[PDB]
DNA sequence: GTCGG
DNA sequence: GCTGATGCGC
DNA sequence: CCGACGGCGCATCAGC
């Protein structure tokens, strides 16, 4: 809301550091700064005022000054008009195209999605899938669809083996009314940290079998990443294709896993598996609290 | 780019 | 053919 | 001044 022009500017500069300059620590400096300014409850009137906040320093303060005087940054204006840099930044929006792959393409004169379409042969598997669903992957998912998606996953996991346990984590578990993707945690009593069968593959295969899963970006023994889609009517309009992650965790580390991927971000910082220690037994998420998703 | 040893 | 490094997403 | 700044699974590349 307040400082939005400032926060948009910073997030834009951040994206240029990451995607074009390949300077990841500066990308995080701009994001840290964008985040503290976003939570600052006043409208900022000067650089010096901003500078007081942790993560805002001399250079960001002078930039805030230029923006406040002119509504612009010479530097950002210039790079947006720049064909190379601007194209590199844009292509990274395609899932599977990082900063390195974006620069090689634009060096060969491949600058748009149309150019990408004409050169399928030059893309790897992840990248074709990302191109194909380019607009779908940017859409958010309504809760209502997430509940329908949840219904399909719990039903089908349970069909393969009733001893599986599955939990849809992320913001959704925290009760959020939209979500960026679907993250699912899976375990099975026979998979323990000190032990294993194709417990991921059988679940992925059942969901492909009923046409919930439509494509595969990556798939190993522990982690699957891919695309899914709700069924529609022949009459009604098609659902967008959605991202879905599935992680197989051992039973002991499960509730430690759930806790971690359920979050939120800020809440956790207050490990994933959990002066070297010795591994404590957990039958539930509350054993950890001992040693509620919604209010987070 | 910002922080802090 | 194998291992170790890098790119990528999150 | 000058180094830290996050870790991990999977796909794919570089190198032997
Ligand atoms: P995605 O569904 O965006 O995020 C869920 C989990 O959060 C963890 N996470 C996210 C992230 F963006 C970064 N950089 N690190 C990280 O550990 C793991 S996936
Ligand atoms: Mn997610
Ligand atoms: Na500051
Ligand atoms: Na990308
Ligand atoms: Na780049
Ligand atoms: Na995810």
């Amino acid at each position: 809301t307040l400082n939005g022009g400032i926060t948009d500017m910073l997030t834009e500069l951040a994206n240029f550091e990451k995607n074009v300059s390949q300077a990841i620590h500066k990308y995080n400096a701009y994001r840290k700064a964008a985040s503290v300014i976003a939570k600052y409850p006043h409208k900022i009137k000067s650089g010096a005022e901003a500078k007081k906040l942790p993560g805002v320093g001399t250079k960001i303060a002078e930039k805030i000054d230029e923006f406040l005087a002119t509504g612009k940054l010479r530097k950002l204006e210039k790079i947006r008009q720049d064909d190379t840099s601007s194209s590199i930044n844009f292509l990274t929006r395609v899932s599977g195209i990082g900063p390195s792959a974006a620069r090689k393409f634009v060096d060969e004169g491949i600058k748009t999605l149309e150019d990408l379409r004409k050169n399928e042969d030059k893309l790897n598997h992840h990248q074709r899938i990302g191109l194909k669903y380019f607009g779908d992957f940017e859409k958010r998912i309504p809760r209502e669809e997430m509940l329908q998606m949840q219904d399909i996953v719990l039903n089908e996991v349970k069909k393969v083996d009733s001893e599986y346990i599955a939990t849809v984590c992320g913001s959704f578990r925290r009760g959020a009314e939209s979500s960026g993707d679907m993250d699912v945690l899976l375990t099975h009593p026979s998979f323990t940290s000190e032990s294993q069968p194709k417990l991921l593959h059988q679940v992925v295969e059942q969901l492909q079998k009923v046409h919930f899963i439509t494509d595969t970006l990556s798939k190993g023994e522990t982690k699957f990443m891919g695309v899914c889609q709700l069924p529609s009517k022949n009459d009604e309009k098609e659902y967008p294709h959605r991202r879905i992650d599935i992680r197989l965790i051992p039973k002991d580390q499960y509730y430690c896993g759930v806790l971690y991927f359920t979050g939120s971000d800020i809440f956790n910082k207050n490990n994933e598996y959990t002066v070297a220690g010795e591994p404590l037994p957990v039958d539930s998420e509350k054993d950890i609290f001992d040693y509620e998703p919604k209010d987070r």
